[PDB]
DNA sequence: CGGCATACG
DNA sequence: CGTAT
DNA sequence: GCCG
């Protein structure tokens, strides 16, 4: 009943196995901190299966036949069901490695490889990194300076304000250009760690060179605390607050209208959903999918899409609205 | 055992 | 290397 | 870690 790919089943934002999925995603995260991408994927997939179930898992037998549940993930669920706690998961939670790798990788500009190297050098805290800025990039200096604000969840109320100011700058950079909210908020999330916008123009070609014009105007308005021709911009915005302001991460992306459906789909996520979707496309349909298009390698042609619905149809998948892509 | 998504800055 | 879903 |  439960299909093997996450793109084949609706996954709502809230579900009936929150505790179980959160435990497996701890192990997925820890696997990533050790470079085990395969293990991370299995744990992520197993967690997502539980998100797609219609009711709580209460007995171990209810895992039989579910894809991506083998000896390891089943044993985690078993201990949680019997004792409300999984020893392996708790061991990871309190490990010095896990805590520090999580703290470091959540810095903007710091990846697993950088965090791992710093950990091997004996570094453990944010103040450790501040004491030696000689080893920090300009991006990492920005992420570290703003780390506190960036750890504060972005609210849906904040998003509307940002979209307004982005549209204002986009409108002056290219009259007629549109701004579309993507990312987790388009999937219905009420909070997020950043805001994701997709920019296009209904006249193919007019979007060329647009993002530098948008960025220059945003900076001149004093709204850019940090930014790097280009089509993706990873910014830190100055977001007004009552009597003050806070730093917020904002991603801006431009696509020509011909590619807009593919870019909307990819940037709406979830991350797991897109990986599963591209995996499904290649392995089950022999088609190559990315945020630019869908390629048939046999005929050497690109599928034209006018909508996300078109893309699901060309992949033989039932359509899923953004709110059901929370894999 | 091979594979595990796929881009851009 | 970082970033993004 | 799990699937095919
Ligand atoms: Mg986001
Ligand atoms: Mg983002
Ligand atoms: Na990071």
């Amino acid at each position: 009943w439960m299909p093997a790919y996450a793109c084949q089943r609706p996954t709502p934002l809230t579900h009936h196995n929150t505790g179980l999925s959160e435990a497996l995603e701890i192990l997925a995260e820890a696997a990533g901190f050790e470079g085990s991408e395969g293990r991370l994927l299995t744990f992520c997939r197993a967690a997502s299966v539980l998100k797609a179930l219609p009711s709580p898992v209460t007995t171990l037998s209810q895992l039989q036949g579910l894809p991506h549940f083998g000896e390891h993930s089943s044993r985690v669920v078993q201990e949680l069901l019997e004792h409300g706690v999984c020893e392996e998961v708790e061991r990871v939670r309190r490990s010095e490695r896990y805590q520090t790798m999580k703290l470091f990788t959540q810095i903007f500009g710091v990846g697993v490889k950088t965090a791992d190297r710093w950990y091997r050098e004996g570094l453990r805290t944010l103040d450790d990194l501040r004491e030696q800025p000689q080893k920090l990039t300009q991006q990492q200096k920005a992420g570290l300076q703003h780390h506190q604000d960036l750890s504060t969840p972005v609210l849906r109320s904040d998003v509307d304000a940002l979209q307004q100011v982005v549209e204002e700058a986009v409108g002056q950079a290219l009259p007629g250009a549109t701004v579309t909210l993507t990312g987790g908020f388009r999937r219905g999330k009420l909070q997020g760690h950043d805001v994701d916008f997709l920019i296009t123009h209904p006249k193919e070609g007019q979007e060329a060179g647009l993002l530098p014009r948008v960025m220059c105007r945003l900076q001149d308005q004093g709204l850019i605390l940090y930014h790097q021709a280009f089509e993706r911009s990873f910014c830190i915005f100055r977001l007004p607050q009552p009597g003050s302001w806070k730093a917020v991460r904002v991603d801006l992306v431009v696509a020509p209208v011909s590619q807009f459906p593919f870019a909307l789909l990819g940037w709406t996520g979830s991350k797991l959903f897109q990986r599963e979707l591209r995996r499904f496309s290649r392995k089950e349909k022999g088609l190559w999918l990315n945020s630019h298009g869908l390629f048939d390698p046999e005929q050497k042609t690109f599928f034209q899409a006018a909508s996300e619905e078109d893309i699901f149809r060309h992949l033989g998948l039932e359509y899923l609205p953004p709110e059901q892509r929370n894999a």
